[PDB]
């Protein structure tokens, strides 16, 4: 029985006149409440028990860290068959508290349900019952309660708190709450309207009832909130889809009418997966002056810049062996560039039909057009590939794509 | 540069008349939106360009877990030294939001700051200040704004909202807000003032402070908090010290004057650990007849049943061994009860000085005053313990304290 004392508390005697009862107390509860043992004789006898220290606790445990154990002795109650005594234990002094709950001024509704949301064009009507009870209660009628209707996307916090009224089980949320792709979320609490019985809390908010808004165009930038600090900067809270972020980079462009286009930092802070807003700091020194700021988000003129002269990747040349005497030889088909005078470097590769171009002999030399060569008794292996490089000041390139072998 | 088909795009050219140029795309992107290469001829001229999907990244690596690699190939653009084209990426439709900003009508005012309490006999005054500018910026003034702070204890979470205003940077919190014991604490927000600039979200809330409240009684109840539930129920939400409920049981007590004083149930509900609530069901079939309810939580009747006959303990019984003849026997000194007629069963120990009590021999009978017994050629061993039981239809108790070791 939970209390430590009752909990550890035995009880034992002798069918004579000696009954010793044994239990403890917690040291700590000790400095806020002390506790004496109590006796029930036969009703309004409850007589004290007079108790002392002791160190053991060997009839009971106690599941305390420091106890405080008792031994407590009590006097001859005539011990016979069937014969049973009661203890409590007797607070040192009176504990407590009081309320007088005048009903009226602490009546707390109950909360809405069967929370559902049929749409209409664009329109969604967010219906919902309240058990208010049985025979008709005429205590609390459904002309005295009140709904507040709470609501948001499946990403922000509640504490956003985008809430709406009505005096009847139904709220009709349309374009000009929810925005065009969002998947909402709504919940419903019940109030005490004006008219009433008196105050109290409103009911806990019921069941959240979940569902996607109007038909919208994904893959654009939504929530362009913009609010003005004091008198000298204005952020803007941007949102674009986490994908479309990664083919089209926008920027937040500004023109006060009645022009300047982007902010030093657009610091990106990632949302819900899904979703990624950015920020921007608009500077304003002239908020009197130009209290007019249309902000835009559009694509951003990102480009990257390509050096021809550096980005060079020649074409594969041809090869066509030719073998005379002692074969050796390999040809060099240059694409005539047009009278361009350009330094090329070249890589050759040896092979054999026997192997694989991972062991073959690659000589690398400036503007040659052949090269020697010792074969053996084969006469179709294969050691024909040609690179081509810009080895120039016209600095770089890339190593062309490899020419034909020619089997000889 | 961020953007995916950006940050993976070469473009390799010859001096001739052939530019390739391989970027990707990330595959979740396309089903939202899908780019288009450019290029930049001199200005206004931005000539598209054509790309057929590949398999192969080779110029470059992609990011993604899913690329889909293009190769697009372009015309003559007649290559020369010094020669620089741009290449962009033009998404396939129109993307981007736009919002006409009034400043007067989006201002956030700054956030308050040094927060601090100060304490003044149960009294707390709530100081802070906020940054408006610098040289006296007349757009917004101190008669602008408005103060909303909250305040709850280090355990309810802030949904209860207990909030408090102020036109001034300064709150006074007393004992009708707060309650004797607890650790609170408190936010606050910057809001605008109806006599305003216009709309705007206030600032975002500020630090908390956290301070204890006004001394009072530990060891107590407190939040009696009782709220009546449609036309039926009536539930309080109790709040005892989990150190105090250890040693005293309360219960919640209802009489509606002008008595019944326990529910069915009473759920406990852990807090704060260094608190516990608890939580009843008092039920109220005439709220009219009986709109007055005064409920009081005192100590409860726990008590823990003793039965006599069933907690027994006997008194450990005397020795005295005899020695005629061949020493053996041991005295039993029964505790005459009063002519009160119960079998006891014996528990006898042997023993020696040279051995522990752990391997005795214990020859367990009943109705006995003495056994037999064969020594040896010690004459000062140790052997006297006794322990007496009910094993009567006098059905339990326990094991009596040990006798004394009548060293013989
Ligand atoms: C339940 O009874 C115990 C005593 O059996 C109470 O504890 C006792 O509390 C007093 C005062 O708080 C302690 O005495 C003080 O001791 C200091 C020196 O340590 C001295 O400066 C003071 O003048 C005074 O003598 C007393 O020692 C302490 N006893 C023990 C055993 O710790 C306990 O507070 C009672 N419970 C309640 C809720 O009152
Ligand atoms: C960018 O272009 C690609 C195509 O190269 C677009 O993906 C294509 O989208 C259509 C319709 O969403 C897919 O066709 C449909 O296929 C199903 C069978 O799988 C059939 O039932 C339909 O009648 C229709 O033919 C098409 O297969 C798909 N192509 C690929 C390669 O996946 C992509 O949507 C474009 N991006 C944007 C933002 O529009
Ligand atoms: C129940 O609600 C309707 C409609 O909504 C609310 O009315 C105000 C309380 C306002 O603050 C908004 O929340 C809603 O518009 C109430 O009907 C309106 O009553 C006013 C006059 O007081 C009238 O000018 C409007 O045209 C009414 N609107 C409609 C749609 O008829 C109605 O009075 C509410 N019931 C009670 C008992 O207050
Ligand atoms: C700044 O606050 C003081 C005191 O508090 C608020 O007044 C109301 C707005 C009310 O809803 C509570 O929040 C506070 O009491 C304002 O002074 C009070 O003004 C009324 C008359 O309008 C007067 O009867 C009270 O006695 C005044 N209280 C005190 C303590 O002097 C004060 O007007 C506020 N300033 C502005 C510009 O509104």
């Amino acid at each position: 029985e939970e209390t430590i004392p009752l909990q550890t508390l035995r009880c034992y005697n002798d069918y004579t006149s000696h009954i010793t009862c044994r239990w403890a107390d917690t040291q700590d509860a000790q400095r806020l409440v002390n506790v004496t043992l109590i006796r029930r004789v036969n009703e309004d006898l409850l007589e004290p028990v007079s108790c002392d220290l002791s160190d053991d606790m060997p009839w009971s445990a106690c599941p305390h860290p420091r106890c405080v154990p008792r031994r407590c002795v009590i006097p001859c109650q005539s011990f016979v068959v069937t014969d049973v005594d009661y203890f409590s234990f007797q607070p040192d002094r009176p504990l407590g508290t009081r309320l007088t709950v005048t009903l009226t001024q602490h009546v707390q509704p109950p909360e809405p349900r069967d929370l559902q949301i049929s749409t209409d064009q664009d329109h969604f009507l967010l219906t919902w019952s309240v058990a208010l009870g049985s025979p008709q209660s005429h205590w609390l009628s459904p002309g005295d309660l009140e709904f507040e209707v709470v609501y948001k996307r499946l990403q922000d916090s509640w504490e956003d708190a985008a809430i709406l009224l009505s005096n009847t089980s139904q709220a009709t949320l349309g374009p000009e709450h929810l925005m065009p792709s969002s998947t909402y979320v709504a919940r419903v609490r019940t109030r005490l309207a004006p008219g009433s019985r008196l105050s109290g809390r409103p009911s806990k908010w019921s069941p959240e009832v979940c569902w996607d808004s109007q038909p919208g165009d994904e893959a654009q930038p939504q929530n362009l909130e913009c609010f003005f600090d004091g008198a000298a900067v204005l952020s803007c809270s941007w949102e674009v889809r986490k994908e479309v972020a990664s083919s089209v980079s926008f920027g937040l462009f500004y023109k006060p009418s009645p022009r300047e286009e982007e902010c030093s930092p657009v610091l990106r802070e990632g949302l819900g997966s899904l979703h990624t807003r950015h920020h921007c700091q608009i500077p304003v020194p002239d908020p009197a002056t130009h209290g007019q700021y249309i902000v835009s988000v559009q694509p951003r003129r990102a480009e990257k810049h390509i050096k021809s002269s550096v980005n060079i990747q020649m074409a594969p040349p041809s090869l066509q062996v030719t073998k005379d005497g002692d074969s050796y030889s390999l040809r060099w088909e240059t694409m005539k560039m047009r009278y361009e005078h350009i330094d090329h470097t070249f890589e050759i590769q040896y092979r054999k039909d026997t192997a694989t171009w991972k062991d073959s002999k690659t000589e690398t030399l400036q503007n040659a057009h052949s090269m020697a060569l010792p074969a053996l008794e084969p006469s179709t292996r294969y050691w024909a590939r040609v690179r081509v490089r810009t080895s120039r000041t016209g600095y770089n390139g890339i190593w062309s794509e490899w020419s034909e072998a020619r089997s000889w």
